[PDB]
């Protein structure tokens, strides 16, 4: 849906979008590519929201803290600037946009909150936060106010919270150790609430109210960033940009954002976007053109920053920037800001107490039990399991999960009751392996019987009974190409499969077709009773009732595509890895001889075959139905369907 | 504290008095302190995509501010076990005689109802009566159209929607017994409500009183209905699709009757709910 | 996964692991067995994680307080030192590692926290805790500090908490009446928080910060154990090891740990481990070799302790040791330390108030973690149930669980919907009966429908349909020998079973064979429809899908043997009790007359029998399969199989 041959750019409303559009017309005049710059409402959390119905922009502009969640969702393309370009930008800004080892955005400028005071109304600004209730007294009698800023966003509130000792995820890597309810956090927020209790400030004060109250000279001070400097100049109000006040003798620690430009992973114009950012924007001409509209702060470009650093206002921004901390780009930051936004608004409107509001936001920040998942792939031999499992291995590091292989003595697929109990205990209570992907040639094991809290997710892949047996036959004879060093068990057997069947051999007897059924039937006796009608039926019921998804070998690509859509925690990027990996067809059996029409015909006379086949076509028909209902075929490739349900008539209201 | 972590799912079957029952939940939810949400699916398709299944399950179980909750909607039975949740929801349902339900649904699309008489229904402007349609071998009254209540219990498996499937029938019965907390029948809706008030009083405290004295007990009557000829019903009953859809009904019915028979006492006039009939003894160690 | 023919040993990081490795090289030189000594991070938490998977070290070194949870989880092997060895170690240290009557670890040394002060910076150390805020004043002006120790671990914090009257589990046998929120506990902790409020100490002070601040002579005092003495000697800082200060005139009561070595239950080298500990470590040569790396404190070996007791520092350690208390080895100690660790850190960072933090930790110490299990034995009449159940009754006291019997009106096996809901609610939310063993003649009830968190574990025992009917026949007529006082229902009926069948009697009609199927089929209508094909099939599906194990009467001994191996919490010692108990064949029907070949032949013509029998043989063939895969027949008897799986190729790696 993103138009090719043009660039669409989304940048925040309060920034210099008119200035960026100037650089857009210089790119259009030079390359012929139309550049459209827009500033949609609420793009902090609603960039992939409304993009679930329509694919849009090529370049996205925001602070680097969001760009990690975008990256993990696969919404960004890994940018590739040459080292000649990386050396003209501050190395620390590149770290701000480095997620999982690779770069995901082009760092533009470094923004930070500073204290802005009215030179006329207040010659000497307060050094501390405590001398503001006393300062508001005299200004209230005149008809003014001591301070006015955005209380609806936790961005402006955080410097006071992190002042005395508040923090979010301690930087050791960062852990799930949130400190929004410690001494410093509670003390900082409580003082802010007492400023509204004593009516030194209004709890409904947003951005527009704050900006208007200052530019019209109704309030002495305000808190904002570089982007609000241009709007004060048009008011002729003499102001000054200084260092943030100190709470409890502690310097305020504002969160430092780095304005970054990332490239949409869906954008077809990734080459036009790369050229625009590197050659037209991230240059002295481009940055100055945007700076004329709304100040960017301290740019990441070495060249243009040497000239901006000679500014009394930029000096104050980089001062507060060093007092504060650069935000993490971890995906938890999206849930962090939401949690704090809620705690701040509630504490300010009296709808909740400071002690309780921060205690609630304490646990909304991380540890949402999204990490407590376990997949079991009880892989069936010679069904392309090696190729699939290696996707799990390649993604586990990046997608943050663990992959373990289960080994059983003499490869026996049935566990002893005591071993079943231990396995179940392990899978479920081995916290340090969650989320986890256990795999191995084990028969289906039912966790319900053992009274666990949470069952694991079962998936599998099966193959045509005869083609699997034949593949397995020649496998023991000749081995594979994944590990060609192992000498297989029945190596040194010359007879071919077709020759064996005709000779009534034991390795190619129909009874040897019975495997995929017991693998689903489980550790019950009747499952391994070869040719059991009960075993068949039970194997079907388990595949329907207990297996999350079971695909077929010969359609493994679609199987992986569906898992990436359903369980993206485990399989984000699995499809791309499969299509462009060279590790997609692992463990080919070295020397295979496909069976004669005559050989296949004789196997098909066996009831053991008729059943093992019936199960296959059952599991196949099922997969084909699952896919059919999950995708849409829009000329060529399949595309995963959007969300097709919603909730309505929700009472009581509210 | 209180047991607030409960979620009921009523995957309502079309034209089975579901509007009447659901409005009880709506009337009591405020007073009994719970939430009632309606599930809407694109084009009314009762089967969710795998990715939508995961989302729905995730919501139901982890949407804390809607607990306890009563989700309802025309969705085929969805098994939460597969997705490895901590706590399964409680499934309840109400089914109706296969033929009487189809006929009711037939005239519904033709003429609409009285609950929302403003909506123009999909096949409105079709004059043919049900009986005439069957005799003319119409599409809307083909025996294949009887197949609905079975898949609604069978679920999101392929074989469920394979019309006339013997496997689908068997699975549908197994689900009704193993997964559904209680499934009652339309024509005995009062008793179904009475049992729910006794079993799940958090949701249905005062539901029976509300039903008996409410004037909101018979909602969404199909405006113009013509009951089928003995001849029309007789021809439908020749179809295996009917024989199966009926077999399932009588199965579910026989079950409900059994459940009720063991929960109530028939003493001179009205049924009375049975007291507690078990206790614990020989409890060691002492302490 | 544990390699055979070598020893792997895990010991804590702050201990003398390089010294132990010296003893490893002397064992390798002598026996040829390679010994590898490692010191993993979070060792106390890592061991049970790893050892559960059937992996880990052969020998594990920690204080004895953890070793009970390890034992109950079956992660330790019962050690067997001869009396000749037990008599060269202090008898009280053997009590420190005695859990459930048996020994589970080899006690090494007795460690206890003492006060360490800088001789130069402070000639006369304070005897009370209160004269520290006053002492920190003068040292702050000089550029020093009064005290610096680990606040991140409740081990160092506990002496101040237990000082005025704080405690954990009162000793009656230990009770589960926790006192981490009483007067002494709150008073002790509040004073600690006031030391951070008044900025006499930092709330982020861990172990490394504490040790560095003292060894560099930046702080006057510190709190630690014997293992930290070696690191101060390398700083040339003149120190002294004295008795812990007194809070509110009460001597500080530090928790006393006993460094113990236990043998991994999964280790194949249990004989090599036993020889290493007894002959190479727990000897004067071995302990001295470790002691020279990091001091052990007061060793448990009588021989080497007589020489260490002549030490000014060891004298102070054994002083504080007697002031304090030896930690319990109960499994609850793992949940206790967690609860206190949380309360302390929160109170210290202002994240929570002392009153509130200890009140929260008060109820976290009784954490029913692995104790949340419930078995339901819905016993079938006349199937040796009384005999089996009495094993549960005899073990429940000792194995720490509860046994409840379920009684139903007129012994009707089907519950009303409202009763089903109540029963399910009880079973799952009746916390004071967990773990529990509910039993009674109730039909199978499916807990899944009701949306519970955790399902109970279902087990059962069935009997041959005809033999059960006959037994139940004569039972109503003549009664049993377990309770011979009860006058049975149909007592005073003379007709024998064989004569009844021939006469087409009501009590021996084929319809009466239908019982074991509905009991598994459940509370659904079709189950009690006699002769139902659907009921049969469902009964089979329930036995496979829902029942943890169903055994048969005539092989009850093996059923019990498997349960002891699978659910040892409930049935540890059940097999021994059965074989040597005289309470193994309870409730024999007084007067029985076995059926004629003619009588049995007529019953077998009935479809009701053919089905009820088909179910039996199904359940039987299943049990035989379960046993077959769980045991090994090594001449005559049966022996439970070892662990036969393991995890490998575990990515991502650490590292
Ligand atoms: C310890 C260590 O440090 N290790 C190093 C090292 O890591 C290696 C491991 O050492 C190595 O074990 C492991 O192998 C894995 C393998 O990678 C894995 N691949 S998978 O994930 O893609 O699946 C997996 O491979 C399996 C296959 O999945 C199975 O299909 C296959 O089963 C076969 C079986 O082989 C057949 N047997 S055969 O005929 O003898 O060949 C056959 O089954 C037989 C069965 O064997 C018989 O027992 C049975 O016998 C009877 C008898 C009687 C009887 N009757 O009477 O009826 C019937 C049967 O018969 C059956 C049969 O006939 O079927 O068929 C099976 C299939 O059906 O087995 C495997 C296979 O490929 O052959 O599992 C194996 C393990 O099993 O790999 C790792 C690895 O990481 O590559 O090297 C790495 C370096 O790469 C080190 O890692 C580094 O560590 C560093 C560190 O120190 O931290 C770190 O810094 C580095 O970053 C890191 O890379 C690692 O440390
Ligand atoms: C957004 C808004 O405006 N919100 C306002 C508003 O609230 C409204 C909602 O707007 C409104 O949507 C909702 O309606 C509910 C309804 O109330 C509910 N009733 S129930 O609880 O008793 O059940 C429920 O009704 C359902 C029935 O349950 C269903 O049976 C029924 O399904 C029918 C379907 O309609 C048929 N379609 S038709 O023929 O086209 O008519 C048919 O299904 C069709 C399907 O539709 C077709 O698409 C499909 O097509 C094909 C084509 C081909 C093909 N093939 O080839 O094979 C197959 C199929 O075919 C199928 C089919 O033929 O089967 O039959 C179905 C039955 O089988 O649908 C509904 C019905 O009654 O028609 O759900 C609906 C929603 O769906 O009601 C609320 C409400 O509260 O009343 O207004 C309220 C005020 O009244 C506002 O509330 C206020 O909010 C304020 C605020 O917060 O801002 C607050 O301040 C105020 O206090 C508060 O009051 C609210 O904001
Ligand atoms: N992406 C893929 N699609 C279809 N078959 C695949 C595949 N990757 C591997 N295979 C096949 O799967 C078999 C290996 O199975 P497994 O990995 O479970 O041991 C081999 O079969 P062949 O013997 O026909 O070569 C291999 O060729
Ligand atoms: N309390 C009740 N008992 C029996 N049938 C009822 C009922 N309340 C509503 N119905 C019927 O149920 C149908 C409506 O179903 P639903 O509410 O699911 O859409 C209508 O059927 P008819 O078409 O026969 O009139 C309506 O008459
Ligand atoms: N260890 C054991 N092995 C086999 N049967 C036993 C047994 N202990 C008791 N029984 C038998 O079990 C029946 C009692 O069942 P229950 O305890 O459930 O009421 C009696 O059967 P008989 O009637 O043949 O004597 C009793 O003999
Ligand atoms: O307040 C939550 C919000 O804070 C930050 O957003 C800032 C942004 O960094 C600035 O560039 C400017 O737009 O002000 C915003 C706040 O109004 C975080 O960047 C963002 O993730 C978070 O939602
Ligand atoms: O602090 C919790 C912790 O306390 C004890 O651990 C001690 C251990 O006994 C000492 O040998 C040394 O290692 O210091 C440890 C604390 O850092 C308990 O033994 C242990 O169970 C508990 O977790």
């Amino acid at each position: 849906k993103i138009e090719e041959g043009k660039l669409v750019i989304w940048i925040n409303g309060d920034k210099g979008y008119n200035g960026l559009a100037e650089v857009g017309k210089k790119f259009e005049k030079d390359t012929g590519i139309k550049v459209t710059v827009e500033h949609p409402d609420k793009l902090e959390e609603k960039f992939p929201q409304v993009a679930a119905t329509g694919d849009g922009p090529d370049i996205i502009f925001w602070a680097h803290d969001r760009f990690g969640g975008y990256a993990q969702s696969g919404l960004l393309a890994e940018i590739t600037p040459d080292k000649a370009f990386q050396d003209k930008l501050y190395p620390f800004t590149w770290d701000a946009v480095r997620y999982n080892g690779k770069l995901i955005a082009y760092p533009i400028a470094v923004e930070a909150l500073s204290l802005i005071y009215n030179k006329d109304l207040l010659p000497n600004p307060p050094k501390t936060w405590e001398e503001i209730p006393a300062l508001d007294k005299e200004l209230k009698a005149k008809g003014k106010s001591a301070l006015m800023f955005n209380l609806q966003e936790p961005y402006f509130t955080w410097p006071l919270i992190a002042a005395d000792g508040g923090y979010a995820f301690k930087y050791e890597y960062d852990i799930k150790d949130v400190g929004v309810d410690n001494a410093g956090a509670k003390a900082g927020l409580t003082f802010l609430v007492d400023l509204i209790k004593n009516k030194h400030m209004n709890a409904d004060t947003d951005y527009s109210i704050a900006e208007a109250a200052f530019n019209k000279g109704e309030t002495a001070m305000t808190i904002n960033g570089p982007w609000a400097w241009s709007n004060i100049d048009t008011s002729k109000v003499n102001y000054g940009v200084t260092v943030l006040p100190t709470f409890k003798g502690q310097p305020s620690k504002p969160f430092v954002g780095v304005l970054s430009a990332g490239i949409n992973a869906a954008s077809p114009n990734k080459e036009l976007a790369k050229e625009f950012l590197e050659n037209y924007l991230l240059t002295d001409e481009g940055l100055e053109a945007v700076n004329k509209d709304k100040p960017l702060g301290a740019v990441a470009l070495k060249s243009y920053e040497e000239e901006l650093a000679k500014d009394p206002r930029i000096a104050a921004t980089m001062e507060n920037a060093q007092k504060g901390e650069i935000m993490p780009n971890i995906p938890q930051m999206s849930a962090f800001w939401y949690a704090v936004r809620t705690a701040v608004i509630n504490a300010a409107s009296g709808r909740q107490t400071v002690d309780a509001a921060l205690a609630a936001a304490q646990t909304n920040a991380a540890a949402d039990e999204e990490d407590d998942v376990v997949i079991i792939y009880n892989r069936v031999p010679k069904t392309a399991s090696t190729s699939f499992t290696n996707i799990a291995y390649d993604l586990c590091a990046k997608n943050r999960y663990h992959v373990l292989h289960i080994n059983t003595t003499k490869n026996n697929p049935v566990m002893s009751l005591q071993d079943q109990v231990r396995f179940v205990k392990n899978v479920t209570s081995w916290k340090e392996m969650k989320p986890g992907f256990y795999h191995g040639h084990v028969s289906y094991l039912d966790f319900a019987k053992f009274g666990v809290k949470k069952k694991p997710i079962y998936i599998n892949v099966i193959r045509d009974p005869i083609e699997r047996l034949v593949s397995y036959y020649y496998f023991l004879r000749f081995g594979d190409d994944y590990r060609p060093g192992l000498r297989r068990r029945k190596q040194g057997d010359k007879k071919t499969f077709d020759e064996c069947v005709a000779a009534g051999g034991s390795d190619c007897a129909p009874e040897k077709l019975w495997l995929q059924i017991p693998f689903f039937c489980g550790h019950s006796s009747e499952c391994w009773n070869v040719g059991s009608r009960w075993a068949l039926e039970q194997a079907k019921y388990n595949l329907i009732n207990e297996y999350f998804l079971v695909g077929v070998t010969e359609e493994l690509e679609d199987f992986i595509m569906l898992l990436e859509a359903a369980l993206p925690r485990f399989f984000r990027g699995a499809t791309e890895l499969y299509r462009t990996g060279k590790k997609s067809h692992l463990r080919k059996t070295t020397e295979k001889k496909l069976p004669t029409k005559e050989t296949i015909a004789k196997l098909q006379q066996s009831e053991i075959w008729k059943m093992e086949n019936e199960f296959y076509e059952f599991a196949l028909e099922q997969f084909q139905f699952v896919r059919a209902h999950a995708v849409r075929e829009k000329d060529g490739e399949l595309y995963i369907l959007a969300q097709n349900f919603f909730y309505e008539k929700i009472y009581p209201k509210s």
